């Protein structure tokens, strides 16, 4: 869904605070006509792989619109207000296990009006959920 790669200096060590596991049809992007119906608060959209659910999103009238749009893992899967409906699950890593994943901002993937043409992909500040720190002491890096 988009991540890369890191960009950080030499020294830098990353490392993950929370890792987040999803299923094989969880998916980032909300679907292109959902967001075209939506005109308030418009989630992102884009086309999201073969056999994976789309965004989680729904459809309230608030403030005498009619077709204000509301979305799980909200404003961030890490603090969203509801882990039942948002489809990243906090899981800790298993012994001999890497980690199930960043904490991606739906928010952020895909554009605005993304239609079926446009792979679904989400930005690099969307990925939270990690932090680094250097590990030079004495001149030497540390190691475990």
């Amino acid at each position: 869904y988009g991540f890369n790669n890191f960009n950080l200096s030499s020294h830098s060590v990353v490392y993950s605070r929370y890792c987040f596991s999803v299923n094989n049809t969880f998916c980032p992007c909300a679907k292109p006509s959902f967001a075209s119906s939506c005109k308030s608060h418009k989630p992102p959209s884009a086309s999201c792989p073969i056999g994976t659910n789309y965004r989680s999103c729904e459809s309230t009238t608030v403030l005498d619109h009619t077709d204000w749009c509301r979305c799980s893992c909200l404003p961030d899967p890490i603090t969203a207000y509801d882990p039942r409906s948002c489809s990243q699950k906090k899981s800790l890593v298993g012994v001999g296990e890497h980690c199930a994943g960043f904490g991606v901002d739906e928010e952020k993937c895909g554009v605005l009006d993304g239609s079926y043409n446009v792979s679904c992909l989400c930005s690099t500040d969307a990925f939270l959920g990690w932090s680094y720190d250097t590990c030079v002491s004495n001149n030497r890096c540390n190691i475990f």
